């Protein structure tokens, strides 16, 4: 089953081995600007079911990374239309992945050299990725964030709406939001990083709000066929927990996004360091719930991809350490062909080297 079509919101993905979104730090600075080296990675990989991009800025204030591209400039909507119309020139498709990082972030990178914005004034306790003076990726800990005024919520939407409408000009065929991993939809989404005494903390319906308000203002923008979401409810992203009601929450969410019709769930079912597995009783409970595709991620074998896609639980999987190292991964996998090793060394910074430089099975 991994290789039959599955329609996807307003596309048709003719397989269900898709590319996971891979923040890989490459982009040009000044700028956050992308380049025809992520074209040439991006169009190596185009026989995908579905590219879903790295994780890209909906404005200057979203960034915490040094080397991650952005979508809100006229040269990141420029940069950003050379990939995607080199994707579709090889008859793929291809979604952005947007964010905003919050509180995983650090005041260097920040408008005016200030504090990065989240939930409530509450430290991230981890580190974030920052350049160096020969432009090499560093790693450096997480800047102490400023909570957000209530008056500057509406801005935040208006920063996801203004992105989706820039992502439909620059030629994608969805926009995935990240509401995973701790980014700051999520650090809103966790009792243990929102603290907040207005509505849009405390009850779940309060800390859900701003990803609501977020997935309408999108959904309004474009379709709601041409809207992903990504979330991960269940365990620990990067030092951010889920809270001690995490199932109820997150079927509670997963229902709310569900009346608006949204193209699809993407699931990121565990961190890379590993952790409790879903279960099947889960899993059917979240089919119970929504309507569109499921996608699930998290160190998937094709075995367990198979498994679960032909159980009828989820629809789709996205690969991503195996996409890294394997342009041709669907190939790979439909051939039963061995994979590339991976040099884990070189996914974040630097240049072809470790990112255009994975042979396919033929040249
Ligand atoms: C180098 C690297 C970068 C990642 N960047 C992102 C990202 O930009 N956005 C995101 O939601 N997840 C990110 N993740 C998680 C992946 O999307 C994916 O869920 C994970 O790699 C799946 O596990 P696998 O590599 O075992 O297939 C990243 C993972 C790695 C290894």
């Amino acid at each position: 089953k991994l290789f039959t079509p599955l329609k996807v919101g307003a596309v048709t993905a003719p397989n269900r081995v898709f590319m996971a979104p891979l923040t890989r730090l490459r982009s040009i600075e000044p700028g956050d600007i992308p380049t025809p080296l992520m074209g040439e990675y991006y169009r190596q990989r185009a026989s995908a079911g579905l590219i879903i991009s790295e994780a890209t800025q909906i404005s200057a204030q979203a960034k915490g990374y040094a080397g991650a591209p952005g979508l809100h400039s006229p040269e990141q909507i420029a940069a950003w239309k050379k990939i995607t119309a080199g994707v579709h020139a090889e008859d793929g498709r291809i979604a952005v992945q947007l964010w905003h990082t919050g509180r995983i972030s650090h005041s260097s990178i920040q408008p005016g050299g200030q504090a990065p914005v989240s939930a409530s004034a509450l430290n991230a306790n981890t580190r974030t990725s920052l350049r160096d003076e020969n432009g090499n990726a560093i790693r450096v800990d997480t800047t102490t964030p400023r909570a957000l005024e209530l008056d500057e919520i509406p801005g935040i939407v208006n920063d996801f709406r203004q992105a989706v409408a820039n992502a439909r000009e620059a030629g994608f065929d969805l926009v995935e939001l990240n509401s995973a991993h701790g980014y700051l939809l999520h650090q809103f989404l966790s009792p243990s990083s929102n603290q907040r005494t207005d509505q849009y903390g405390g009850s779940v319906e309060n800390r859900a709000r701003l990803v609501l308000e977020v997935v309408d203002a999108v959904c309004n923008e474009w379709s709601a066929d041409r809207i992903g979401i990504r979330v991960s409810p269940i365990g620990t992203f990067q030092n951010v927990d889920n809270g001690p009601n995490e199932e109820a929450d997150a079927l509670y969410l997963i229902e709310e996004l569900a009346k608006r019709g949204i193209a699809y769930l993407h699931m990121s079912e565990t961190d890379l360091a590993g952790g409790k597995p879903y279960s099947e009783a889960f899993r059917q409970k979240v089919r119970e719930r929504f309507h569109g595709v499921i996608i699930g991620a998290g160190a998937y074998t094709a075995e367990k991809a198979e498994d679960l896609i032909g159980k009828g639980l989820i629809d789709a999987v996205a690969f991503g350490r195996d996409y890294i190292a394997n342009p041709d991964l669907v190939a790979r996998l439909q051939k039963k062909a061995e994979l590339n090793p991976q040099r884990p060394e070189s996914f974040y910074g630097g240049g072809a080297e470790g990112y255009t430089d994975y042979p396919s099975l033929h040249h």
